[PDB]
């Protein structure tokens, strides 16, 4: 059983509260953080927030907190559950809380405390997190994923006209995690001389994810940069680029704004077939395997029409937000091929393993996914490798909030010893 | 007794390599990593980097690792002392070393191991680990700093002009740390408006430390910037300017380039005097109360000159380097008043402290700090409580490196309760407060 739940308020990456949890049981004090989003898709689980304008900006998560103290901790406490009955545990705080989206107390509330009771279920079981999860989750495997490595930061996460959320390099030939983290690094090394040169030093200073944060307007730009640092790297044939549109971010008016970080002017909007159009040239052009979020959240034709029209993945973030219900209705309307596992987009551990198993159980990539907002927690490393999909995108190599994981990654690699098997080229069908 | 000691390479915030030492006793595993410099004076002690070209632009650190594993490890294991004894600990690796920098083992061989030492003798102490470091330096009364915030990074951690490396906030006069965070953290947030409303988003990315990069030239600048972000937060009363003029990075030919990031040109280079002056300027113009290396590591003169003429923290950093030797010297020569103590300059717990202990008992300030390459190895949360120093820089409150730290300062001032004592407008001297 849980002895103590506290939760506290702690910072962010980005300098904002978030919720931090500690859990103690008689095996000891169990700690997990909450990450937050930046480009939040509206089917997101509820990220509660205080809204006093005065302290944090509006930002500050006492409420939540005190959703744990005053009202979840006491009720789990009390259920008397063990820390290794996840699913009972995440179900009781879902019914405590009483909403469809976590709106009582929270996605941020819940999620704390349920990753910290999956980590005290982890020592409680006598096994490292990962294998925990991977029980959880009903796996016998274990591999380590493909790293994707946020290098150009766009979007909501730069300051910089680029609309494109992220361009990411995936080191797909690399030998092992830890190999494929040098081949990351030297890139983006690279890159970082690769646009001081073309574009100066102060389109050098890294964006919210760690990547570099270049004063460009033109997604093919970015995607010219990562190619030219991959090929200077020395890498051509072993690292691949996937992208974060993040389309919700400018989709506007029942079309897409590309220069969304530009004064409003509609005549710049294209629609979802231009898009389209472009997202095809891109791939003929750059070795892009994978774009997250080509579309808006609720526009299902273009998803759909897109998905059906190329071969590569096809990544549901702010369309699925973590969500059975709406992957469910992905996968019937064969919307997406790749599920972007947020933990916070639904706000419960059980709830996110549902929604991979879902996934995978339809023919469906996974990669599990950090928030632009996160902290030095490192859950979501043992959560790739339990849950075996293959691949992770958790930053660039830049900014310990990202490195925290990559480094827990490198550290379960060498856990694993002769048994490590890393995902590499099979990263989107990793089970093989 | 230790019985298992490994080391590996993992990355810092800069996408480098770096040490983490993994050591085990009966109490379970002990875990710390070893920050990284950019700007690195010359005195600081060895950082072994494996010169590989082609792996990690020659950034690997894994000589220092298998120095660790292979040889400090087994001498660690065969001596069968307690890591309580830190002490002992550390000289027999300085012993073992047998060199005046470190260069054998690296440094960073060495102070990785005496951070997972220091973290499991805690553990076996049954104390954390802010405790455990005060016993070691014979604290009783621990206080929790003042954060010193960097919140416009130039120099060698950002892509501008700006010469100058850091523009820090003190929120002196917060009520509590966890206070002094909201304070910083809503100074940090409003800067981001006022930079983009003044230079646009372009100017709103981050460097190394999590400080807003904005596209400036001028120091002024971004003392203005700074100052203005305050005010507009409502803290004038309550937020102090802290700066890190690094000012070894620009010497140039016995004067300081002030424009050091754009195509040399002496045309353009001022003397030490003028430097000075413009650090009056600042300190009459703004609410500056500290400024870090304000000239040359070697420029002694300089130093004791401008320190005799300000009433104000004058921080050794690169002058100093951690280092008792150096410490001694600038003491004779009165020029600082406040160390900036970083382990990794000198290379074990045991001296840091001492370093720590040797400023203090002459009256200095001490400003426990962060490297610009850091990890979430968050030690010097716990260290700058235990040595009761009352002023720590770790970072803007972006990058978890930085607040990673910040949040443990969070969770020991929770853990200290009603015995939690804010050092606040006596970040300088902290123990006139009492407990
Ligand atoms: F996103
Ligand atoms: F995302
Ligand atoms: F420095
Ligand atoms: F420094
Ligand atoms: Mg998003
Ligand atoms: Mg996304
Ligand atoms: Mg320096
Ligand atoms: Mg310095």
């Amino acid at each position: 059983s849980i002895e103590k739940i506290w939760a506290r308020e702690i910072l962010d990456s980005r300098g904002n509260p978030t919720v931090e949890v500690d859990l103690y049981t008689a095996k000891g004090l169990f700690r997990a953080a909450v990450p937050s989003g930046a480009s939040t898709g509206i089917y997101e689980a509820l990220e509660l927030r205080d809204g006093d304008k005065q302290r944090y900006l509006g930002k500050g998560v006492l409420k939540a907190v005190d959703h744990i103290n005053s009202t979840i901790a006491p009720a789990l406490i009390s259920s008397g559950l063990s820390v290794v009955e996840q699913e009972k545990l995440d179900n009781l705080m879902l019914e405590l809380d009483g909403t469809e989206n976590k709106s009582k107390f929270g996605a941020n509330a819940i999620l704390g405390v349920s990753l910290a009771v999956c980590k005290a279920g982890a020592a409680e079981r006598e096994l490292p997190l990962y294998r925990h999860i991977a029980q959880l989750a009903g796996n016998s495997d274990l591999i380590l994923p493909v790293p994707a490595f946020n290098v150009i930061n766009g979007g909501s996460h730069a300051g910089n006209k680029l609309a494109m959320q992220e361009f990411m390099i995936l080191p797909v030939g690399a030998e092992s995690f830890r190999d494929a983290m040098r081949l990351g690094a030297e890139v983006y090394h690279t890159l970082k001389g690769v646009i001081k040169d073309k574009y100066g030093k102060d389109a050098t200073n890294v964006g919210d994810e760690g990547g570099f944060a270049p004063n460009i307007l033109e997604n093919s730009e970015a995607l010219e940069l990562v190619k030219e640092a991959i090929d200077k790297a020395g890498y051509t044939e072993k690292i691949v680029i996937g992208m974060d549109v993040a389309a919700s971010e400018f989709y506007r008016d029942g079309k897409y704004d590309l220069d969304f970080k530009s004064p409003t002017d509609p005549s710049r909007y294209i629609t979802g077939d231009q898009l389209g159009a472009l997202y095809q040239d891109f791939v003929r052009d750059y070795p892009v395997v994978s774009i997250e979020d080509p579309f808006d959240q609720d526009d299902w034709a273009a998803w759909s029409k897109f998905t059906a029209n190329v071969g590569i993945q096809i990544v549901g973030d702010d369309l699925t937000v973590t969500n059975p219900k709406r992957i469910e209705r992905a996968v019937e309307e064969k919307a997406c091929n790749c599920l972007l596992l947020k933990v916070n987009q639904i706000g419960s551990v059980t709830e996110a393993i549902q929604a991979c198993k879902l996934a995978q159980e339809n023919g469906w990539g996974v990669m599990v996914s950090h928030r632009s907002g996160e902290t030095e927690d490192t859950f979501i490393a043992d959560l790739v490798v339990g849950l075996c999909t293959g691949q992770i995108k958790t930053g660039a190599p830049c900014r310990s909030e990202r490195l925290a994981k990559y480094n827990q990654l490198m550290r379960i690699e060498e856990e694993l010893g002769d048994e490590a098997r890393f995902a590499g080229h099979n990263f989107r069908n990793p089970s093989v």
